[PDB]
């Protein structure tokens, strides 16, 4: 009866409980004959020192094969995984994030021991790419954050725009923390195109919306295309009517992602302990300066795993650990109410019977 | 020929060249017939995402043996090495700290590729213990911030007090960054002990200094014994006359450490290349998830290295993580002006000629102890 520990850092005590269930439920699902999956976990810490310290003292110390990182889906939490990733990445222990959508985790270096059940915001540009053409606009204005996250959605959208009739036109970028995006929009206003795509924080989207309206870029022939987040929080409070944003279906549904992540990890642990040339994970974090050799192997099996019937539906991973084929519900601001006017899944936009109102009030697609 | 690369993250463009010259000088001093030291460096980055990325794209990408980390010595930059230590720790490349004194880096098991030519703030408790040896304080209230830093200072002082017939008369901890301390200091004032040891951030120190001056804990009987930081910035603007604080000699001196680090990294890299089974450091960051097995070795070489005639004293690193063992200087607040009233060698507190006015303008030494 081989005991295999699985660690998680989660939001609440009830989620710790939800994890303990989902694990030993998936334990009976697979078969407790050969291996028996064990759940050990800790409540999340917002203080990234105290957090990194907990991953050693509470998780890695008790022989863990992989860690799940969860936290409140708030914009001043979306980085509580960085310490966990760095600490566990030290020994090559795969970290399975399930809330955070920050693109820095999907980079080709730094977070090499990381994968997630939810796509980064930079992938919302794959929807915008389909959106363009479905509604036949193909000359756009683009403004991104000029922090990593912003350029990550620019670099992507513009890659898809290559090889294609549609071109970038003019890419503009602002300093992340600014009030005063006036002279930047002022320059965009006199430009050719009037379908604006935005990538910003909740409060930064708010600042451009606020200043866009003050410069009369808010209505008529203008189209505003954003993602989720640019229609969350204060961004919603100051958004122009007729803006098109997105929302990741099941994105904030933490109980779902605990269920699916335990799904793939259980499924991939059995897959792993079949190879029979594997080492046990280190119980270290104390003068232990060596990795476990079968670390990255487990990580490769992890992110090449295929797992349909998931509660977030058909969960498989990226070239570098991102969720593949995720469902975004297309949103639209009609009279201060976000109404589902479409739905993107994997690829392709599929609108419903309900009609879109465009920025300014006038129905019927602008140019 | 044979080129050996050394990385560095430093404060300015002119500190970068300061580093490059120190590497060139280390070659002209060492052998340099077999191996020739080289200098690749980047400037420091506040934003921790951009710093981690720079360590990969600029430093690790240039096949680096060890990375030096410096930065402005502001209380806002003291954490800048965490992304460097994590990113380079990922491959077991040794990171050498020059300016940060945060105690978290000294920890067992969080930063295992980290070195520093400067001791942590928690080590100031070694100085306070000696301050109590001289000046016979045997009854103390010790208030520390209830974070890792404050707790690190109380754990080390309590250890030192344990192996002696003593402990803190009472230990008090406040929530880092609170603006109400009035309550805590109330139960402190009614105690027997009258010498107060504080371990707080520079802004937290000011909060307690005025909450203390108000409940009347500044005059006469009291002794205020703190460390650097509790006498820096907003603290010291609000610190009571007669407060005694520490100041790490050549702590804020970048060029002095840029030199000494290059010195010991040069001294140790020669030692390493003297050995059998040495593998080259990782070429790049991208899609690379193996370490270099000699990384841990090289770090153990670095830590057991000795270096006399630094500029900053005798350079050597202890076992715990690694931290220098060298001189501090005792400062006293007189007429709102910090004047040196003593100096601490590696071991003993040794008073100077200059006389020392205690809290509340008092001329002669108090004893704490209720009076
Ligand atoms: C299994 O998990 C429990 C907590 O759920 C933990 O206390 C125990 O140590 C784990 N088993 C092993 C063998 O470590
Ligand atoms: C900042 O905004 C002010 C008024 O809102 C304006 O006068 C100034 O030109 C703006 N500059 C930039 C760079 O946005
Ligand atoms: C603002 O410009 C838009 C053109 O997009 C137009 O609908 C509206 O009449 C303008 N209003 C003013 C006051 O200039
Ligand atoms: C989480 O997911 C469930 C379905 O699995 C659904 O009721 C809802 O969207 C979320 N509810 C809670 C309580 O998290
Ligand atoms: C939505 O995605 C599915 C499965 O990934 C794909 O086959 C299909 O093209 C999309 N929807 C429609 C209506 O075709
Ligand atoms: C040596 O360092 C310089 C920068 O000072 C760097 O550009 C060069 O590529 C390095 N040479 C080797 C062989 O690594
Ligand atoms: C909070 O502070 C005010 C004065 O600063 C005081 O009236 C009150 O007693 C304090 N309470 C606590 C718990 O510090
Ligand atoms: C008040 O303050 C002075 C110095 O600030 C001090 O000597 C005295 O003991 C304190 N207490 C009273 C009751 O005055
Ligand atoms: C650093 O040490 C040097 C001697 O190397 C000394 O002259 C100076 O005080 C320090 N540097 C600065 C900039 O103060
Ligand atoms: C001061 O310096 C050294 C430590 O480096 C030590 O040998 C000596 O005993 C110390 N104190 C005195 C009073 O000499
Ligand atoms: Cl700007
Ligand atoms: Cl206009
Ligand atoms: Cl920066
Ligand atoms: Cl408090
Ligand atoms: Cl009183
Ligand atoms: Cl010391």
């Amino acid at each position: 009866p081989k005991i295999v520990n699985i660690g998680a850092v989660l939001s609440t005590r009830k989620h710790e409980q939800m994890f303990r269930e989902a694990v030993n439920q998936a334990n009976k699902r697979h078969g407790s004959w050969k291996i028996q999956l064990n759940a050990t976990s800790v409540t999340h810490k917002p203080n990234a020192i105290q957090m990194a310290l907990s991953v050693c003292e509470d998780l890695i110390s008790s022989q863990v094969y992989a860690i799940l990182v969860s936290h409140p889906p708030t914009p001043n939490d979306h980085f509580t995984p960085t310490p966990v990733s760095y600490t566990a990445g030290f020994y090559r222990i795969p970290v399975l994030g399930l809330t955070t959508r920050m693109s820095i985790y999907s980079d080709k270096s730094i977070h090499l021991s990381f994968l997630r059940t939810v796509p980064p915001y930079s992938h919302q540009s794959s929807v915008w790419f389909e959106m363009m053409r479905v509604y036949n606009w193909n000359h756009i204005i683009l403004l991104v954050s000029d922090d990593h996250e912003g350029r990550a959605a620019q670099k992507r959208l513009e890659t898809l725009l290559e090889e294609r009739e549609s071109k970038a036109e003019k890419v503009l970028q602002f300093d992340p923390g600014t009030k005063n995006v006036t002279a930047l929009l002022m320059e965009a206003r006199e430009l050719e195109a009037r379908v604006i795509i935005l990538s910003a924080s909740e409060d930064d989207a708010a600042t451009v919306y606020r200043a866009a309206a003050m410069l009369n870029m808010t209505g008529s022939g203008y189209v505003w295309l954003v993602g989720e987040r640019e229609i969350s929080g204060n961004a919603l409070r100051y958004a122009p009517d007729g803006i098109i944003g997105l929302q990741l279906i099941n994105g904030k549904n933490e109980s779902a992602h605990i269920s699916d992540a335990v799904g793939v990890v259980a499924q991939a642990v059995h897959e792993l302990l079949e190879k029979e040339n594997i080492t046990d994970p280190p119980r270290g974090c104390v003068g232990n300066t060596n990795i476990w050799k079968t670390g990255p192997l487990f990580k490769r099996v992890l992110m090449s795993s295929k797992y349909a019937d998931g509660v977030t539906g058909r969960v498989e991973f990226n070239e570098d650990g991102d969720r593949k084929f995720a469902n975004y519900s297309i949103m639209n601001l009609q009279n201060r109410k976000l109404v589902q006017v479409g739905i993107y899944n994997g690829t392709h936009v599929i609108p419903n019977d309900r009609k879109i109102i465009w920025p300014g009030g006038e129905t019927e697609k602008p140019r």
